[PDB]
């Protein structure tokens, strides 16, 4: 049994954070325990939203209960979006402790900080978080999944090309994580302008390095939860395929493809044909993608670099 | 799309409340939205447990969020263990409005009040809840899943034989729900002393327009151990299987009870292997019962009443 302590948001309607991470990991047989960092009616991409958060003391309270029963032994830890600096610090103390309890623990960190829209990036988290991430979180992380913007912020240098991107990943590797994966980038593709690029690098002794590239066909709308889903599925596939970033990223990415495909279709069907689908209609068709998650048909071959 | 609003407990580790009802319903294709009434480290049957609870005001706020985004359109509402009277009264108003929004909404209500342990029964929620359930909840419920003790508290009648059970079930129908299932009772079993009894009663109008009633009975072999979350699982699967077989209580129940069996069988084996088994080893082996949840092999046929 593989246990995962996943600490992320919970929303009542929709799929983001733990909602996007849990089902798929459960479907793939993991014992994922979800610590809901917040509980909102839905994600902030909607016009409205209400909810309550979980403060650092409550997080600790929860960990203590787990400790008391000797349930503080996990195989992986998964974290994503957080707005509170106090919360992040508490998360760090927990991974450290869980790591002492089980040194083999793999910490999967999604350093959610911001994104680039047109080519300009803007953080959607307070700045005081960046240093914590650079100095406390990443060093403890074994696997990190930043998008292009987050990889830039974390290293201090802009990524203009693929080679610059790979240099930035090298920097992150030295910061601690043995597995780095850029989940999206403005990088150009020879396949056309309708593409976003994914880059992945893994450091594993034998020391041997593995680097892969993937050119994903862009879809018309804006999704929410896909980053979180990418992180959880990476966790899942690097677990079944350790020492194979290639396949692990192919299954991860193929899973997302199917899900988004199913989502964009039903989304356009509901929305009046010719009309841009709303955030509500654009919620991931998670439940309906069950079979694609269990065994994703590979539809994007990754090229070795 | 079949949308379910499930307001129940959440735990980090283990499967009870919403943790026991979500994965299975998701596996079965339902868009189940979970509103976590509490967030504990684990269920209260463990030596220890820490956590926070959701109070009526925050529930209302969470509801407000859905409302503002016009996402308060559900096909089913599902509730279970509720600890606070003002919360239950909030759950009641919520359901009342969801029903105004969609008259076809089916409220599946598991009236958690207590259970028989010795030969005696005792409550495990504030006694000032009983009147609320009697006067506000049950009247709104369409499907209720009380155990024997609860069917007695709601009816103000004690059940000593199969016939008093049926009499009580009729009383329960007159209070509101068209479907009443007694999820466990001591009652005599032609197959021995180690058998708990399940009783089902469903009233419905058939095509012609005649109001009829289906009655079933099931004798389950008692296993030597205490499980937590199985009541929640029973209700969850009841919802799901009466949804597929609306005019057939026999099949819905046989499938519901059969799933519990499979889950319980697999759970007891991995418990004996690890051990008496503590609460932790008797945690329902949920993720591992995926197949059985999807297509449960009927292993206990119901006798018709
Ligand atoms: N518009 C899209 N078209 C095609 N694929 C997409 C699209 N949006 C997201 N994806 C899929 O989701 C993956 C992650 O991209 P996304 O932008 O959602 O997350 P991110 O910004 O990289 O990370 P995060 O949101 O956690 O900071 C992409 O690699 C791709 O597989
Ligand atoms: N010890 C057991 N042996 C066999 N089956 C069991 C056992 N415990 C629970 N079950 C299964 O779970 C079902 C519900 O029983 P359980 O006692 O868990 O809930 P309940 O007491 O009837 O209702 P609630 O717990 O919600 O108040 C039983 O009908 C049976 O299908
Ligand atoms: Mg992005
Ligand atoms: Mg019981
Ligand atoms: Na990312
Ligand atoms: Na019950």
């Amino acid at each position: 049994e593989c246990r995962v302590l996943s600490i992320q948001s919970h929303v009542i309607r929709g799929y983001v954070g733990n909602r996007a991470a849990t089902f798929p990991l459960q479907v793939l047989g993991f014992e994922i325990d979800a610590v809901n960092s917040v509980q909102f009616s839905n994600h902030t991409g909607y016009a409205h939203w209400k909810g309550q958060v979980l403060n650092s003391d409550e997080l600790q309270e929860l960990y203590e209960g787990l400790r008391l029963n000797n349930m503080n032994k996990y195989d992986y830890v998964l974290t994503g979006y957080t707005r509170d600096k106090s919360f992040l610090a508490m998360v760090v103390d927990i991974v450290q402790e869980l790591k002492q309890q089980n040194p083999r623990l793999v910490y999967v960190c999604d350093p959610v900080l911001g994104d680039k829209w047109d080519g300009e990036g803007s953080m959607y988290v307070p700045e005081d978080l960046l240093p914590v991430y650079k100095e406390k979180v990443v060093p403890l992380a074994d696997i990190i999944t930043p998008n292009q913007f987050e990889a830039e912020l974390l290293s201090g240098r802009k990524i203009h090309s693929q080679e610059e991107a790979l240099r930035v990943m090298d920097m992150l590797h030295s910061m601690g994580p043995d597995t780095v994966v850029i989940t999206s980038s403005d990088l150009p593709s020879p396949q056309g302008s309708n593409y976003l690029i994914v880059l992945g690098s893994q450091r594993r002794r034998n020391v041997v390095m593995e680097r892969i590239r993937m050119d994903i066909r862009k879809v018309d709308a804006v999704f929410v939860g896909t980053g979180n889903l990418f992180a959880a599925m990476l966790l899942a596939w690097t677990h079944k395929h350790p020492n194979n970033l290639k396949v692990a990223c192919e299954k991860t990415v193929s899973t997302l493809h199917h899900v988004l495909q199913r989502t964009i279709q039903c989304a356009k069907a509901q929305a009046g044909e010719g009309v841009r689908p709303s955030p509500m209609q654009l919620e991931l068709r998670m439940v309906q993608s069950k079979r694609d998650i269990e065994d994703p048909e590979i539809v994007v071959q990754a090229t070795v670099l």
